[PDB]
């Protein structure tokens, strides 16, 4: 029902698509206010955008153990919703330096790597939090 999946791959489908890559539930009204919401933080926090695009050096064995470091940093202190958005952010970041530096097989497994943590490790917080429709009501 939360349907977490399909919110991270219509994600990274937009992310790829602003800078001009094709890449292969919920209301569009979530995916929508999340999208506008994920650009809003990377202009608000474009010092961060940009020294988390600049210093992530991906290779296809060291990728999942750089999703995982920057993820638990992340959450450290807690999930709010502001958090959630700079996951898929950093998430779009990754994708998008994957097909950059031509290693487009990691997009795939960046969406699971996504889906997966949502799934296993925000989903209870998010159902606590009144669900995307909460993410709606407070930053539509
Ligand atoms: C106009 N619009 C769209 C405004 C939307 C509004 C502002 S946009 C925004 C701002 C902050 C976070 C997300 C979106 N949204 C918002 C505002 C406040 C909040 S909140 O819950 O009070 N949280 C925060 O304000 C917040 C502010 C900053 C945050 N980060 C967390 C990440 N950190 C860098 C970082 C640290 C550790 C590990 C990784 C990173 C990192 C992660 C990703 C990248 Cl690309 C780079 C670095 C930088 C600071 C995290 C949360 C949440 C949202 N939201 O979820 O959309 C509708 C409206 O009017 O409400």
């Amino acid at each position: 029902s939360q349907d977490n999946r399909e919110i991270v791959m219509k994600y990274i489908s937009y992310k790829l698509s602003q800078r001009g890559y094709e890449w292969d539930t919920e209301s569009e009204v979530v995916h929508q206010t999340l999208r506008q919401a994920g650009d809003d933080f990377s202009l608000r926090y474009r010092r961060d955008f940009a020294e988390m695009s600049s210093q992530l050096h991906l290779t296809p064995g060291t990728a999942y153990a750089s999703f995982a470091t920057v993820v638990e940093e992340l959450f450290r202190d807690g999930v709010n919703w502001g958090r959630i958005v700079a996951f898929f952010e950093f998430g779009g970041v990754m994708c998008v330096e994957s097909v950059n530096r031509e290693m487009s097989v990691l997009v795939d497994n960046i969406a699971a790597w996504m889906a997966t943590y949502l799934n296993d490790h925000l989903h209870t917080w998010i159902q606590d939090n009144g669900g995307w429709d909460a993410f709606v009501e407070l930053y539509g």
